[PDB]
């Protein structure tokens, strides 16, 4: 509210902060000491983190140059010889925290127990010189003699680890909030010059956003980004999820959905994070459900690395397939027999044997760690946009599905248990759609079509092994095998897993495998994309080749039957052309192979008067369905293969030169020095919109602000209003005020 | 040198020194970047032939094996199909330089309840291995002198449409006749940069003046701050002035 | 990177370089965070002493 927010200006609060400042900066210097009072410290410490959540309150909807910002920096400037030692303090056991646990220190200890006596600091300290002369005299106060030998380092390093980094961030946040506001100040320049070092530690974890709302202006937001959120976003799954993400959006996307498109990438790049994190191995029947669910998380984890081994035995028992051979006479006319032929010590039949068992274990072991990896995401995919339909367009309440989509019927029957979410985060999807839709339409009726508990028993509240079989909802297993085997990746592993069980019986079965993998490797794939690319037409053209061969049948049947003799003498009943089917198959099989058309085959056409009939009939066979119809085989490949380099140059090309957020070209951008790589950088990021959405739903929906509640808001109404598309904040408060 | 002298021992060795070099001289190494320039996927592309025939080799062995008897008579044991390493070097060897596919060798199909169960196994090689694999050979050099095109038209068409020292495009430099060629022959120039480095090492670092000891401070530091990359002298103090 | 190890402690490292000073610069900007006297050695520089 503006209103309370410039009351507060005209105020003696800037009077009561620096009071406190004062106290707070010689308090906790000196309560430190004897560590008899941390129980006081830390209430201290709390009392300082919601001085300046207040504060940042304060500059919510500050105008670039505004009083409210104006007059912060007057009451900082004041302040001064206090907020130093408050950051000094910080500064001083934060650097502690990362020069514990390093190896520098860890070559410093002398007993098993571990344990410096009294001085074993200053020379720990004196390795990696960070502190100064006076500081490490002091944290020696800080500390504890323990019968001047007995100094744990490990319990003081976490003692005031978590309060120095909550307040040390929302000072930073502060003290970068003014900055970027006021641009011309020298006490406010001056004054983050000693302040630098927590600007710099914290610079990984401070996000920027520009979002745009609640005063028709361009606003900035600040927020932190966590160290585990950053480190899965620089995984090599997660960013060529990414790059595909951005080349189907520009290419096979457009307009009026790349919003849409985007959040939908951004929630489902959160699930997978979160995936991720729960399959991570570091940090009688309770012990075997232990060990089976470490066990599965490690088929899940380690799934790229067992498709490399079920391609590297097909290589391997397909090499040993060399050696088959055929003899009437076996050595261990009918009674044909396969045997090994090595000529060699006998080790190639066991290890065939123990192969073809390795390759089906392994072939077995992916189908489960991708029922345990992937699918999951493929649920929350499909569960997700199951609700999204009954909301904001009632699918199963207004319209009807089309009737000839099988995704709409299928659907129909998960929507009865009380399971419907069992992936996607929105547990109150069923009451949100009985809300909106349930005025209109029969308020019961939508709770028996939901299998929503009914509104009789909805009182608001009022108040082993065969155990199992109660706890399984039939309906809701059916429904999500349902979309697990009509999978595409499920069914390919499960190829792959029926053809190795097949293996056993023949073992020939075994090179099937050699072909459906060695192609998704890293670059056939690419190749591979090219010949299916033109699939459609690549297949009409032989379509083509099967009309025009068939009219030349019909010509060469009824005028030149005399021709087709494939005998010499004795043999004239051979005559390839006497009936349709094999004229047509004598056409189409050697009839197009040869490199002359139909002439190469058919006897030499002497005069006959029908000599001059008969060249335009084989001539025209060798232009029209060998030179030009098998030119357009090779002419679909070759331009294939410059279709998809031109569809990847635009993306390039309009990535380099758009900010994907807002409309504005590189040209404007770039009046200041890399402006535009400083614009896509800090102000407008794909990391930084991602990490506020995980960002929005980690926090409690009662522990938000005035700028994440309005954008939360808007998120639930799915009206991606928040976002820029007109405007960068140096256009609009900076375009005069610089 | 060594093939050289080894030709010394043998005088048919000079002869490998009319290869590697006949082809640097002006114009083959660009001809011989097509080539080149797709060769990791040239390669694949023969490892994709190297499995597909192994899987024609499979069903033929298994399946065809009378049908291979490269003899006439009193001679049927030559069978080149009866083990998998004859049958997958005769499926390879002479197996895609035939025009047909591998219908060209084998002895004919006549009614055997296999001629359309081979037919077939024919004419399916005839397509994914000679007409279609044979293509992407083709349809990889074709590509690429199309791609090393491209790649120099852009260079032009980038040179002349920017100063490659600021940012400022050739249209606000051409409201003055012949502006843009003005200003990048004597304001922004290469071997006016170039010639300055060549200028400030030569000079003697008690020598310097205001802006040279300005610039060769910022040079030891690496931080290239002095290039204007913004502005003109023409879009500063004579934007009004003139 | 590994081979490059073996240059870093003649007196002949910027033989071709023009920048003769390149063994105290480095001394200057990191000799005092770390052993002075572990640069003088690891460059091979002439001892301080
Ligand atoms: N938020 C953004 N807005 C506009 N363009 C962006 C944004 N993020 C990235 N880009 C574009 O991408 C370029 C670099 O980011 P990106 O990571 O997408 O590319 P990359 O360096 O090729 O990939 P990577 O870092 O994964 O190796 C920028 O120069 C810009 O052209
Ligand atoms: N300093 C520069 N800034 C911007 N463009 C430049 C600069 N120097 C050269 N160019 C570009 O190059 C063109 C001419 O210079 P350049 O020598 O590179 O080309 P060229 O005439 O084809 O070559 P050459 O003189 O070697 O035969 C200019 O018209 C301009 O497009």
């Amino acid at each position: 509210c503006t209103g309370n927010q410039q009351s507060l200006a005209h105020s003696r609060l800037w009077d009561a902060v620096v009071g406190f400042l004062h106290v707070f900066a010689h308090m906790m210097m000196k309560l430190a000491q004897d560590s008899s009072q941390i129980e006081l410290l830390k209430e201290l410490l709390d009392l300082q983190k919601d001085m300046v959540v207040m504060l940042l309150s304060l500059l919510e909807g500050n105008v670039v140059n505004g009083m409210i910002a104006r007059q912060m920096v007057d009451m900082l400037v004041e302040s001064s010889s206090n907020v130093e030692m408050i950051l000094k303090f910080f500064d001083m056991f934060l650097k502690l925290k990362d020069i514990v646990g390093s190896e520098a220190f860890q070559d410093y200890v002398t007993d098993p127990r571990g344990l410096i006596s009294k001085k074993d600091f200053q020379k720990a300290m004196d390795s990696q010189k960070q502190f100064t002369g006076p500081e490490i005299q002091f944290l020696l106060s800080c500390s504890e003699a323990d019968e001047n030998e007995m100094i744990n380092f490990e319990e003081f390093a976490n003692r005031f680890q978590e309060p120095a980094r909550d307040i040390g961030f929302n000072v930073a946040v502060l003290l970068t909030n003014l900055s970027e506001h006021v641009p011309h100040d020298p006490r406010l320049r001056n004054f983050l010059e000693l302040a630098e070092s927590i600007l710099e530690y914290f610079r990984p974890y401070l996000g920027r956003i520009e979002i745009m709302g609640a005063s028709r202006r361009i606003e900035r937001i600040y927020f932190e980004i966590s160290e585990t959120n950053r480190a899965q976003w620089e995984m090599p799954q997660v960013k060529e999820s990414k790059r595909q993400f951005i080349f189907d959006v520009v290419n096979e996307g457009g307009e009026a959905e790349k919003m849409e498109l985007f959040v939908s990438f951004c929630e489902d790049t959160i699930f997978e994070m979160q995936i991720a994190a729960q399959i991570s191995e570091p940090e009688f029947w309770g012990e075997l459900e232990v060990q089976r669910v470490k066990f599965l998380n490690y088929l899940s984890r380690n799934f790229y690395t067992l498709r490399f081994l079920a391609l590297f035995l097909a290589f391997a028992i397909n090499f040993i397939l060399l050696f088959y051979k055929v003899s009437d006479s076996p050595p261990g006319d009918e009674n044909m027999v396969y045997y090994f032929l090595e000529e060699s010590t006998g080790y190639m039949e066991p290890a065939l044997w123990c192969l073809s068992l390795l390759h089906t274990l392994v072939a077995f072991l992916c189908i489960i760690g991708y029922n345990c990896l992937k699918v999951p995401l493929v649920i929350f995919k499909r569960e997700k946009e199951l609700a999204r339909k009954l909301e904001f367009d009632g699918l199963y309440i207004t319209e009807q599905p089309g009737d000839d989509d099988v995704k709409g019927q299928w659907d129909r029957l998960v929507l009865n248990t009380p399971s419907f979410p069992s992936n996607y985060w929105d547990k109150f999807v069923k009451r949100k759609v009985l809300d909106k839709h349930g005025d209109i339409f029969g308020r019961e009726r939508i709770a028996e079509l939901l299998g929503m508990d009914l509104a009789s028993l909805e009182i608001t509240a009022h108040n082993g092994l065969l155990t199992w079989l109660m706890s399984i909802d039939v309906k809701y297993q059916i429904w999500k095998f349902g979309v697990i085997f009509t999978d595409n990746s499920f069914l390919y592993l499960g190829w792959y897993m029926v053809m190795s069980l097949l293996g056993h019986y023949n073992n020939f079965f075994f090179a099937a495998h050699l072909l459906d993998i060695a192609m998704g490797v890293k670059t056939l794939r690419t190749i591979l994309s090219s010949v299916t690319h033109n699939g459609k037409q690549l297949v009409m053209t032989v379509g083509l080749l099967a009309v025009v061969v068939y009219l030349y049948t019909v010509v060469a049947f009824n005028f030149f039957r005399k021709f087709y003799n494939k005998s010499e003498d004795e043999d004239e009943p051979d005559m390839k052309c006497d009936d349709m089917m094999t004229c047509y198959l004598f056409h189409m099989y050697v009839g197009v192979r040869a490199g002359g058309g139909i002439g190469d085959e058919i006897e030499d056409p002497a005069g006959d008067e029908y000599e001059l009939y008969r060249v335009v009939f084989d001539i025209t066979f060798f232009f029209f369905v060998i030179v030009i119809l098998l030119a357009i085989i090779q002419g679909l490949i070759i331009d294939a293969f410059g279709e998809l380099r031109d569809q990847q140059e635009q993306v390039k090309e309009d990535m380099e030169t758009k900010c994907f957020i807002c409309g504005i070209g590189s040209d404007y951008f770039d009046t200041t020095p890399h402006g535009f790589e400083t614009h896509t950088l800090e102000e407008h990021n794909l990391a930084n919109y991602m990490f506020f959405l995980m960002y929005l739903i980690n926090k409690d929906e009662t522990e938000h602000t005035g700028q994440e509640s309005y954008v939360w808001k808007m998120y639930q109404e799915r009206c991606w209003d928040f976002f820029p598309a007109g405007d960068c904040f140096r256009k609009q408060y900076e375009d005069q005020l610089s």
